[PDB]
């Protein structure tokens, strides 16, 4: 299935929302540029699931399919210092 994660929280925080999500192996995650762009997504240790190019416009989306179970930490480069870091748990 496909699950969505907002980049920039609805309340104005520099965060992914939800900041932690659990999915099943084979599921696709779609990140959607929400507020306080630009943002990107670097998945630690996983260059193939990462999207280093910045997203500037609201609604811009990009996806990654997680085929291996495990816990993945990811972050937004420009806002990493502000705590914009997320976690994906693949069951
Ligand atoms: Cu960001």
């Amino acid at each position: 299935q496909t699950v969505a994660i907002k980049m920039g929280a609805d309340n104005g925080m520099l965060a992914f929302e939800p900041s932690t999500i659990e999915i099943q192996a084979g599921d696709t995650v779609q990140w959607v540029n929400n507020k306080l762009a630009p943002h990107n997504v670097v998945v630690e240790g996983q260059p193939e699931l990462s999207h280093k190019d910045l997203a500037f416009s609201p609604g811009e989306t990009f996806e990654a399919t997680f085929s291996e179970p495990g816990t993945y930490t990811y972050y937004c480069e420009p806002h990493r210092g502000a705590g914009m870091v997320g976690k994906i748990v693949v069951q």
